[PDB]
């Protein structure tokens, strides 16, 4: 029942968290076409969800500055950022952003993942 | 009264979930066609919601790399995927989802369902 | 004050609930229109509101299988589905969408309503 | 300290309220031009809040059967209803909808409200 | 992990608060460019944060009324209002919104700041 | 299960906070002009994550007064900020913003913070 329940106000800031850092070796030729990609078929991406979203910004930068990436699109919308290249090469990019944000920026953090 | 409510500040930051993984044997035309989709009427499909969106990237290539699935749509910005093949191969696709996602990436998951 | 408020993070997933399930027997025309509606003078409407928005897939499906009931409309991005027809038909339907997502599918659910 | 702060998963719903019912007896034209309002001068507006959005439906349907009383707009996405007509008009429309969403639906309510 | 993080189903409404009535005395040019004004370079802005959004509505009609400021624009979807016109004039547009929608209508209410 | 969850209802409403305010020495052409930023290569670039939204047009006005610093663009529906110029005067623009935000206003705050 409505009468029942607590009523709290909640004051609604970002969070700063990498929530996902992730790694598709081969990906599905329709999945990357959907997200507007353009790779070659060795080419692996690495998938990042970021709070707040603007760190996206500073994601996509370290990663290219990383290794040889290239950026597949940045959303500062949503913190999104997909990147693609060889699998070292994404690996070694989302390290870095793993790196800047979890330890620099006391981001809350998680592990590279792979399928 | 205004004066005593508790008042909280939440850092937000998405879930780690899949809310949903469902299908639906025989949709309707008229709902699978203002969803987009071109199927054919023994086809059926799998719903899948997804927090974080971007996970619906993995889910999605998850999924199409199952046999005899094909790719509906993938929403990047709700999480949200469709997929449409035979039934038996639409729920394979959908657990292997739960699978990699549930299992191996710690979401929070949920049992497959279906509209009987 | 700021410096008295409680901090928490709060990882946000959608909840699986049925909010509203409501019947409007002689919807007036210039709402329905402005719903991009065509209906007869006859005809009821259904509203739902369904989260997460995708089960708003499910909904229409049975709900249209249900009885003799059109979609109005389906918005994905919302979980909003409105349905038209005879009101009894537009119950029936109502009373199906209930039985399968709160019943078989465990969402947190609500009784038909009308106006 | 991020290592600090309480971690929850919180699973969101739409809540079931009606957080505003205000009348505006003579309002700005140039507020009521930027809204897309057509209205004699006379006219006031009511406005409300409604929550969940579809919820707007029933209440623009029921404050429209009022009499004397117009559609400004129905926001279906946020909730928004504005009406028009004359103040006491505007007021029972406002009440109707309140009966209904808060006695009938079981909504939280609010007083109506208006700008002296 | 995963399994020891606490689970809650919150119901969200908005709230009813004026977070921010700020004045700008003399904003830079290439901002409020940006916003979509047509300031005299004598001009301030006042700029107010609402929940819920639709009471901007109200806000805007008072703060037209209360004195000589001219609404540079209401956006009734997220609640925000920003006005324009000598300072004194915007100091008292804000200071009647403040009382009416945080005294009359008792919304959660703040004070005027100014940069 | 559905059964178990406790249920609150939350009222919401924006907090006062600027959760970043981050300096990018030497940005990647690649990633500037997906934001729609033209720069000299020698330009830093500073960003902002500010709550409420509309305190972006405060953050932003108190940036571009600071000499030698430019307005990259301000999203007011989002709350963010980026701004452009040598590396020291970006910086003093966002010690500004903070001091003026978090010091004078009594927002939340934060340090600065800068890929080395």
């Amino acid at each position: 029942t409505e009468e029942s329940k607590q009523r709290v106000i909640q004051e609604y800031v970002p969070g700063k968290q990498v929530t996902l850092a992730h790694i598709i070796a081969n990906p599905n030729e329709d999945i990357y076409k959907k997200l507007g990609l353009v790779l070659d078929k060795k080419d692996a991406i690495g998938i990042l969800t970021i709070t707040p979203s603007e760190a996206s910004i500073i994601a996509a930068d370290v990663a290219t500055k990383a290794s040889n990436v290239s950026l597949g699109f940045i959303d500062r919308f949503s913190g999104s950022v997909v990147i693609s290249g060889d699998v070292s090469s994404v690996e070694s990019a989302l390290n870095d952003v793993l790196e800047v944000l979890g330890n620099m920026l006391n981001f809350s953090s998680t592990k590279i993942t792979r399928t």
